C-alpha cells in the first residue's frame, strides 16, 4: 500500500509518511471500536478519498497566534480541537496569516510543502 | 566524483575523503533547500569553486576558544548563525593565534593536512 501510493524519489517524505500513517491508522477506529490494538497493516475498512482530503486541507491550515487562540482559526474565527472531525470530511477555508498583531496568525506546519503529494496521487 | 577529484590512494585517505564528502554535502544543502534527505550521490546543481574555497578556509580558518565562544576567531568578532554563510561569499582572514586571552585563537586537526589537494584541484 505505502509503495503504490507514495514514492520517495523526491525524498521529502518524512513528515508526509508520518501524517499519512497517522491519517490511515486513525481512520479505522471511527468505523468501529469493537476491535482494539489496531495498527497500520491490520486490514479493516478505510477510504482513500476521505484521507486525501486531509492532506489538501491540513496543508494550508492557520492557527491563531492570539493569546489563548492556539488552535486552527476558521474564516469566521472558529477554532477546532481535532482536524479530522471536519478536515477529513471536507476542505476548509482559513484566514490569511499576517505579521501584524491585529492579524497575528501562523500557517500550518506543512503549508506549501506537500501539495505535490496530492497532484501525483491523483495522476495515480 | 571521487575518481576525478580526489586521489586518496596517493596518501592519507581516511581524513581526506571523510572531510571531502562532508564538505560536498554541506555545500549541496545550501544551494537547493526545497528537497530533503539529499545524499552525496543524488544529482543536484552545485558549484565547485565554492567547494575549493570552503576547503581552503579550513587550513586558513582560526577558531576562537573564548569561554562560551565555540566559533571562529573573527578579526571584527562578528557572530554568524551558520559557518557556511560566511564562507560562500569569499575567503575570510581570521586573526592569527596568540596565547593571550584577548588575542587568543586556535588551530584544528584538519588544518595543515590538505596542503596538496587545494593545488591539485585548482589545477585540474
Amino acid at each position: 500500500l505505502e509503495q503504490i501510493f507514495i514514492e520517495s524519489n523526491e525524498h521529502n517524505s518524512h513528515n508526509q509518511i508520518s501524517q499519512f500513517r497517522h491519517a490511515v491508522v486513525r481512520n479505522k477506529c471511527k468505523h468501529n471500536p469493537t476491535l482494539t490494538n489496531l495498527s497500520f497493516d491490520t486490514p479493516v475498512y478505510f477510504s482513500i478519498d476521505e484521507v486525501v482530503t486531509y492532506l489538501e486541507n491540513m496543508n494550508n491550515e492557520v492557527i491563531g497566534k492570539l493569546a489563548g487562540e492556539g488552535k486552527p482559526k476558521l474564516a469566521n474565527e472558529t477554532l477546532v480541537s481535532d482536524r479530522d472531525e471536519l478536515y477529513f470530511d471536507a476542505v476548509q477555508s482559513f484566514i490569511v496569516a499576517s505579521q501584524a498583531a491585529a492579524t497575528k496568525a501562523s500557517n500550518g506546519p506543512f503549508n506549501g510543502e506537500f501539495d505535490r503529494m496530492i497532484l501525483r496521487l491523483h495522476t495515480r
